């Protein structure tokens, strides 16, 4: 019935996301010379310095301090009063290279075990959960507002955090909304308070869910002025469910971020929201979470499971059946159905990697021929 | 109806792990000189180094090098032929130390938001999902065997992955088991497979759900001669499921180790655990999972939700009623409750930090009082 639901997200320049970020970069940046390059890149972020470290197969030679530091130069900290400096941080690597010296590529075995989850549901536009969705979109904002001139008063590093009431399965409205975002000195806590409220939560937030009732908590502690890796740490795969759907689904372990898409713990996770948004784009359902698992060197999925909580259009028996036509779940399969080959990695790395239409894995192009093998309706 | 759920689990050894109890390891000595002492820990494992890294506020001093060697030394990376000698390797810090300088102490106000979910089931003795519990026995037994000299050409890293089927609800049965064991050069794979068998999976899983259709995966790759973080990368907080609950369960970002209990991220998560068994165990419901919720220095949670998923004794109205009542969710509450601030955090970082009836969350103590108040029964 009544019953509410939180989950937070944060910005660019949150410490953990700039290490997720940064190991999506040197990514990207492999991939876009050698698409087939194994890359695994793990980033550690403290106040003085950035590690950026990890095993890669490929031919491709990159500049890692340049990659670093360019990536750290868009989030903006640029001067060493707001917390670190992208022009003069230490970037050190230690990276091992290594160079590439069954009879059907589909059908060779998935490179580590795992677990992932995928889950979609009707409730948004993006066929997201709402919270998560809000709480992106208000750091985004957050971003955008900064980065435009608009309210450049603004620095890099902010969390948000919806909280919303849900009267059975319906989001009736949001309870409580807390956003925090560095700034500078020469701002003080009541003037950011309404800019905060007017130009970033007042034009993204629904009227309508927004009350009376309303709690809104902006800087709630006030004045955080330094942030970024000033006084804190940063590491990539920290932001697991922030990265996903903020806690309204599950999730089997794994990190996204620096992992090229052979990595199954990254191309099995975008696979299975891909089934599941298709599964509830052709209104198989009203939401579904799907867990597939592997072993390793086993190429078909040691499991599926679907759950359509209750919001079936067609027995979960026949919705199994149809994951395994419509979906090549192999490691090498995922990779072909998605197009994954790509420097498409480093926009993944802050605001979520689902719910945004323009991922290959967020393409609806499934849709009417599941419900077609589903009893046309 | 019939459908089936995986999880995994590492043992001690994995590098991840291996990152997880070097942070606690330290924040159990710093705990022991100074309870009170604020610590934030992370550890990052790569072939030659361990990089120990984080804020403390203490007056303890301790030695972050000789900790580290321990650590690495009790897992077992002894020799560079392993991958890793704790005796040789490097170790560095950059530990960033301060010194320490509302009317009602529980009163004050959390430091971070945040989301935490705790679950509690009846499937198993220890009130925990049976994936997840045989995932970690399994894992444990390949540690037990190999440090007790029955199976010493054992080394430490090591996975698991059961894969149970349901009808509904009931865990009907192991469709599929995997485990992979480092292991010495002086033993072959089908030698080794016997052993596995024999001595590591054949004692833990439960015999009647073990069948002539259970896919078992000993070393599935073969050799298996050198991990830890050879070749490989560990860094804390990224075995968060396996930490919680197998993936049966909701998670909000957060990991645990490195963190001293005011951080709400771990307490409130060893808390939840704590509400949902309890509840569970004066029989309120079958299952049960709680997300609490924080806002930055608000005190009171932002949101407690509580799904006992069909399987109540007693409306969940009332239900959310009693959870507020025998609980102080309260952040300096909380500490209060469960007496956390002891050196008991080390022996949390392998083999899973609930399930273990031995830590003040997986203790039963509010278990009738919270039926009486829910109508005696
Ligand atoms: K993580
Ligand atoms: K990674
Ligand atoms: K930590
Ligand atoms: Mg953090
Ligand atoms: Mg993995
Ligand atoms: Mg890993
Ligand atoms: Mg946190």
């Amino acid at each position: 019935a009544k019953h509410l639901f939180t989950s937070e997200s944060v910005s660019e320049g949150h410490p953990d996301k700039i290490a997720d970020q940064i190991s999506d970069a040197v990514l990207d940046a492999i991939l876009e010379q050698d698409p087939k390059a194994r890359v695994a890149c793990e980033t550690y972020v403290k106040t003085g310095m950035v590690l950026v470290g990890g095993e890669i197969t490929t031919s491709a030679w990159v500049d890692i301090e340049e990659i670093t530091r360019n990536t750290v130069r868009e989030i903006g900290y640029v001067h060493s009063d707001m917390g670190f400096d992208a022009n003069s941080c230490a970037v050190l690597s230690a990276i091992g290279k290594q160079s590439p010296d069954r009879a059907d590529p589909l059908e060779q075995g998935a490179g580590d075990q795992g677990l992932m989850f995928g889950y979609a549901t009707n409730e948004t536009d993006v066929l997201m959960p709402a919270p998560i969705t809000y709480a992106h979109r208000l750091v985004q904002r957050q971003a955008e507002v900064r980065k435009n001139g608009t309210l450049p008063w603004l620095r890099p590093d902010a969390k948000s955090q919806v909280t919303f009431q849900y009267d059975d399965g319906k989001i009736v409205g949001i309870d409580a909304v807390v956003l925090s975002t560095q700034h500078s000195e020469e701002i003080d806590q009541k003037s950011l308070q309404e800019a905060v409220m007017e130009e970033i939560i007042k034009p993204i937030l629904p009227a309508e869910w927004l009350t009376s009732a309303t709690k809104f908590f902006i800087n709630p502690t006030g004045r955080f002025v330094i942030g970024g890796p000033m006084g804190d740490c940063g590491l990539t795969g920290r932001k697991i469910i922030v990265d996903t759907y903020g806690g309204m689904a599950r999730h089997g372990g794994g990190a996204f971020s620096g992992k090229d898409p052979s990595k199954v713990d990254r191309s099995a996770a975008y696979a299975a929201r891909y089934v599941a948004k298709n599964i509830v784009a052709a209104g198989l359902a009203d939401r579904c979470e799907i867990q597939v698992s592997y072993a390793i060197g086993v190429a078909e999925p040691t499991s599926i499971m679907v759950e359509t909580f209750g919001t079936e259009k067609v027995p979960s028996e026949q919705l199994t059946l149809l994951v395994r036509e419509f979906f090549d779940l192999r490691p090498y399969g995922l990779i072909q159905m998605l197009d994954l080959l790509h420097p498409i990695y480093k926009e993944t790395a802050a605001y979520g990697h689902f719910g945004r239409e323009h991922f290959p894995w967020e393409k609806t192009d499934k849709a009417q021929l599941l419900r077609d093998a589903a009893g046309l309706k």
